[PDB]
């Protein structure tokens, strides 16, 4: 149904290990994975998204459905001829969770008496399910309006005593949630895999195991494993003396550069130079491993957009960048008044436009007031907790990281101001 047709169905869940809107559109592991694999067979990718684990399975084993389900799978069922695995493309490990300074667990037998919650219809329940055959008196419970993100959470904060989840996940998300630990491993290291239906027609999954041995081979996994494992999102603030080290060495090189801007644009300088300060440090040589360059971290579609030709080239860098700022500023809604209206503008350059939108709507709903940055600013940390974003029109976001980078850049613009 793919290439005679030419789109390939994916049905995946929203998460920030799978698939995601960000300000550049649609991104994540399995999607970029998914992305490549579709390109591979020359055929059009379209996402799919599933509520749950249990609805993505069951659209999965439907007559007509989705060609395969990239979601962050284990290979689970192994009767289950409606589904089929691939070859592993990632190898976690599933690890009991709690919160520190609390009482570690260290055998399956200490989670007994104990508050558990897990997404229902994943591995981790059946694992939960398996233990209670052999300790009858273990009571955990089940969810599908909540994702990993939320299981952390809930450890983090103390609303349950323990959670389960893949060592990606955890990796993936420790940095957000200070208080986890890992209490022990439970379970053997096993493979990630893609989830195909039964199981007549070999030809997709040919194609995909072709695929994901090639992909291996060649590095792209450990590429999209790099990518996506181990980045920083936002850069932390980085306090006055590392600032001004900076101000003194840096600055100076680019000043002319933020000021001829700031007049082509008739807006602050030391605003635009407070961005660039969040984005690069004012390195204009910058570069990630999420496509983004220059001293004021453009992708390739945004530097085109604004006619840049060289990222790398700090005078570019900075009037794109800064043309960028002032256009979505531009673009907000009347509504919105100064100085609200650049923090609004702020919050779009890092998040995207589709994202501040869901926010100010949630904003509205709530009874606050969705044209004071004061207001919205607090929900949009809700656009990372299931039972808020899967309510939004583009979903999950890591929203306090936007809150974090216009708290910082206000910050570099305040302090720019006042040493003028």
């Amino acid at each position: 149904r793919v290439q005679k047709e030419g789109v390939l169905r994916v049905i995946t869940r929203n998460s920030p290990a799978t698939y995601f809107q960000d300000r550049n559109g649609e991104t994540g592991f399995e999607y970029e994975l998914a992305k490549r694999f579709a390109e591979r067979l020359g055929v059009e990718l379209k996402i799919e998204t599933a509520d749950n684990l249990d609805d993505l399975y069951a659209q999965l084993s439907r007559e007509g459905g989705p060609a395969l389900a990239a979601a962050g799978l284990t290979p689970g069922r192994e009767d289950d001829a409606s589904v089929r695995y691939s070859h592993t493309y990632l190898d976690v490990t599933p690890q009991i969770i709690y919160r520190n300074g609390q009482q570690r667990p260290t055998r399956p037998e200490d989670l007994v008496g104990k508050r558990i919650m897990v997404l229902k219809g994943s591995s981790h329940a059946e694992q939960l399910a398996e233990l209670k055959k052999q300790y009858p008196e273990l009571k955990y419970e089940e969810s599908d309006a909540v994702e990993v993100v939320d299981l952390l959470r809930m450890v983090d904060v103390g609303d349950i005593d323990l959670t389960l989840v893949d060592s990606n996940e955890l990796a993936m998300n420790q940095v957000y949630f200070p208080n986890v630990r890992v209490a022990f491993d439970f379970g053997e290291a096993r493979g990630l895999a893609w989830a195909l239906p039964g199981g007549d027609d070999d030809s997709l999954m040919n194609e995909v195991n072709a695929f994901l041995d090639q992909a291996k081979k060649e590095g792209l996994l450990q590429r999209l494993k790099d990518r996506y494992y181990g980045h920083v999102d936002v850069l932390g603030y980085v306090g006055a003396y590392t600032f001004t080290q900076h101000l003194q060495q840096r600055l100076p090189r680019y000043e002319s550069h933020f000021k001829q801007s700031g007049k082509q644009k008739d807006t602050d300088w030391r605003l635009l130079a407070a961005i660039g300060y969040q984005e690069s440090l004012w390195q204009p040589g910058a570069t990630s491993k999420t496509g983004v360059r220059g001293l004021m971290m453009l992708t390739n579609r945004t530097a085109q957009a604004m006619g840049v030709s060289n990222r790398l080239d700090p005078k570019q860098s900075i009037q794109g960048g800064s043309k960028y700022f002032v256009q979505i500023r531009s673009e907000l809604p009347e509504s919105i008044k100064e100085p609200d209206r650049s923090w609004f503008a702020l919050a779009a350059y890092n998040i995207g436009g589709a994202h501040l939108e869901d926010a100010r709507k949630m904003a509205e709903k709530e009874g606050l007031n969705p044209n004071k940055w004061l207001d919205v600013k607090k929900m949009l940390p809700r656009l990372a907790q299931k039972q808020w974003y899967a309510k939004t029109r583009y979903g999950y976001a890591r929203g306090g990281e936007t809150v974090h980078f216009v708290q910082n850049v206000r910050r570099y613009y305040d302090i720019l101001t006042w040493v003028t």
